[PDB]
């Protein structure tokens, strides 16, 4: 390990809290239920998830080469593609919105015609869970395991719906980056934000995490699966020892009711731990 680094990050206390969606909003194969009570030791997480300036700190530093260029391409929302169409290789056959761009990665977010010079404080994406564990490696930090992410992010509350509260948006306005409109032809930037938001925006929860909700989603240390909540132990759980794809929570700036509810506390999904796209970031965590 390299010399450990709380920077950016605060502390929290940890104890007992009931993990799990309440509501019984999630679909059955995310695995969401039971709610079950979790005990965790004091750590430190991340206020904001790790942005683009932080990320060129990484690579800078380490020469590290992310999935994404390795791969050559990653996956960009069809209405921000910029790049030539000789880079368009076609459109996710399950979700035709996701167009796959050759070239596209974290420093050029939508395909080579487009830059991050006016991003640096927005959150790092195209990056997978290798290039996240990477960049904590260097950091001095590590990820958060599932648990320490939906404790910080519920924020001191317990079994609330959201981060904040059971209500979505308080008194009719908005306090998340997700998208309202037509999806996925019409975003009608309700909330402030077409694309991806600065790190702090809104204002944070009660633990002083930003954006847990919404703008990008978060890659967390743990395999997934479905059934993971009803075999847990109580302290310190890291998930299963196994898995194919890892866990990630958050939601981002592309959620809507028609196909997402996916901001929601509670809501867990995964993706193999290779993977990239243009909605999907992380932040950083450390034992006490
Ligand atoms: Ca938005």
């Amino acid at each position: 390990a390299r010399p450990r680094s709380t920077r950016g990050q605060v502390r929290l206390p940890g104890g007992e809290f009931a993990m799990g969606d309440a509501f019984g909003e999630g679909y059955p194969a995310d695995g969401e239920t039971p709610v079950h009570t979790v005990r965790l030791r004091p750590f430190h997480i991340d206020e904001t998830a790790v942005t683009n300036a932080r990320f060129a700190a990484f690579v800078k530093a380490t020469g590290h080469v992310t999935d994404a260029e390795r791969f050559g391409s990653s996956a960009v929302f069809h209405l921000v593609v910029a790049a030539p169409d000789a880079d368009v290789l076609g459109s996710a056959a399950g979700a035709p919105w996701w167009i796959n761009v050759r070239g596209a990665h974290w420093r050029r977010p939508e395909g080579a015609r487009s830059d991050i010079t006016g991003r640096p404080n927005h959150p790092v994406v195209h990056v997978s869970w290798n290039d996240a564990t990477a960049y904590a490696r260097w950091a001095g930090k590590r990820l958060p395991t599932e648990a320490e992410w939906e404790y910080a992010a519920r924020g001191g509350l317990a079994g609330r719906r959201y981060a904040w509260g059971d209500e979505l948006t308080p008194g009719g306005r908005w306090r998340c980056n997700i998208w309202q409109g037509r999806f996925p032809h019409v975003n009608t930037a309700e909330d402030g934000h077409l694309s991806t938001a600065p790190v702090k925006s809104y204002r944070p929860n009660g633990h002083g995490l930003w954006n847990t909700a919404g703008n990008v989603w978060e890659w967390c240390s743990d395999w997934f699966s479905p059934t993971y909540y009803a075999e847990s132990p109580t302290v310190d759980p890291h998930g299963p020892g196994t898995g194919a794809a890892r866990v990630l929570r958050g939601g981002s700036y592309l959620c809507h009711d028609s196909y997402c509810n996916r901001y929601r506390v509670a809501a867990r999904s995964s993706n193999t731990p290779d993977s990239s796209s243009g909605n999907l970031g992380f932040r950083c965590a450390n034992d006490a």
